[PDB]
């Protein structure tokens, strides 16, 4: 028996679910926390079956009908004997799923973000603190699917499944079920799932500043008057962000390569530039991407038009679970990131929050960030190891 937890009550919470609990030898617990959601899905799916509704892109549909074991609040209950304990939900409610599970989690234990995505691991090492080294922290990209909830508890839909998915991993001293291929198994054949080389890598590779640099490149010096209507996301840059991208790439492999100097035997080779990255020049390798087709940016109505619609994930997830994270990073490298500072600077005051001053983690919303430093991380080898260091005497 693989026993699996999994933590969150959303979209792909109710995907992976359904998606692993028809495994065969699974067992799948759920576990959420967010009031009493758990409480809510057990009643909406009663005695029926959850539904997961794949589009193969293309082989129309498919219907995969699972139960899992139970679905509950306590962590007791879902996160003892589990095997693999599996986060999908937004970075903000991170926090309090591994607490929950702190005095229950046992040293065998594979702890997946799926996301993620930024300082999962510095959080992780802080709350589980003396258990951290004992268990494996694994961090995929992205979420596997785009899907979306057609009916709460009972019915999910995955509109597109990724063709490939990179994981980073922090092996801990217990022997854990195998990461890659349990998760594969989980899965099913798609996406089909790559070792990243290190989990510093995964951190970067994430690019924190792609969403804050589009909305910085079409609302800039945004004099305050309107538009027509919504203009288009990504296939809407001018060449100025094109170069804005490149140049924050860059300064995420100058991040790299100070590592890579100061570190040795901490392989930071995959970190690559944003246009080598895929999976004529970048301008047009994201303007005419049929993937970015019709997408727009946030919009709010106005007076004699569209304003942006700066309450968005893009900022309130992407700079403190993202780019505040990268410059904790960056900070302890020794490494003045000034594109990527400009960029949280203007992307901070727009959702009313305060990271970073001066080129100083000082910010008065800096604590629920996941940098480092938050935590007490700040030299290279406590952020590799997750060892504070301590001299006697
Ligand atoms: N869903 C997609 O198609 C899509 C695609 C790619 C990437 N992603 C990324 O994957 C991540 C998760 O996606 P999702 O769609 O599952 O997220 P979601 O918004 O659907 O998840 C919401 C869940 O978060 C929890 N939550 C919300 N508010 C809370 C609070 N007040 N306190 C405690 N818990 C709370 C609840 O369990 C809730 O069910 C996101 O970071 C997103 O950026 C999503």
């Amino acid at each position: 028996t693989v026993k699996v937890c999994v933590c969150g009550g959303g979209n792909g919470a109710h995907t992976l679910s359904g998606l692993a609990a028809s495994r065969d030898g699974v067992e799948v617990r759920v576990l959420t926390l967010f009031a009493d959601e758990a409480e809510r899905w057990t009643k909406a799916l009663g005695a029926d079956e959850l539904t997961v509704i794949v589009n193969e892109k293309d082989g129309t549909q498919t219907e995969v009908k699972s139960r899992p074991k139970v679905i509950t609040k306590d962590p007791e209950i879902a996160i003892s004997g589990a095997d693999v304990v599996i986060l999908t939900v937004p970075a903000f409610a991170h926090e309090g799923y591994f607490q929950a599970m702190a005095p229950y989690v046992q040293d065998s234990a594979l702890i997946v973000g799926l996301p993620s995505q930024a300082g999962f691991e510095f959080q992780c090492r802080d709350i589980l603190g003396d258990k951290a080294a004992a268990v494996s922290m694994m961090s995929f990209e992205t979420l596997p699917w785009a899907c979306r909830i057609k009916e709460f508890g009972r019915k999910v839909e995955v509109l597109g499944t990724k063709s490939v998915l990179a994981a980073s991993l922090i092996k801990g001293t217990a022997k854990t079920v195998d990461p890659l291929s349990t998760l594969q198994m989980l899965h099913g054949a798609e996406p089909v799932f790559r070792l990243a080389k290190h989990f510093l890598e995964m951190l970067i590779m994430s690019y924190s500043f792609v969403h804050p640099a589009i909305l910085f490149g079409r609302w800039g010096s945004w004099d305050g008057k309107p538009v027509p209507e919504a203009p288009l996301f990504y296939q809407g840059i001018d060449q100025a962000t094109a170069d804005m991208l490149t140049a924050c790439s860059n300064e995420c492999k100058d991040v790299a390569n100070a590592i890579m100097a100061a570190c040795p035997g901490n392989d930071l080779s995959d970190v690559k530039d944003i246009y080598q990255w895929y999976l004529h020049d970048l301008y047009h390798a994201i303007t005419t991407n049929k993937s970015y087709k019709g997408l727009v940016h946030p919009v709010k109505a106005v007076d004699g038009g569209v304003a942006p619609d700066f309450g968005n994930r893009y900022l309130t997830e992407d700079i403190p679970m993202g780019m505040i994270v990268f410059k904790g990073v960056a900070i302890a490298a020794g490494v003045a990131i000034p594109s990527n500072d400009k960029l949280i600077m203007w992307a901070q005051e727009k959702i009313g929050k305060e990271y970073l001053v001066d080129g100083a983690l000082t910010g008065k919303d800096v604590a629920t960030t996941r940098c480092p430093q938050r935590y007490g991380f700040n030299t290279l080898d406590a952020i590799l190891t997750g060892k504070k260091h301590h001299h006697h005497h």
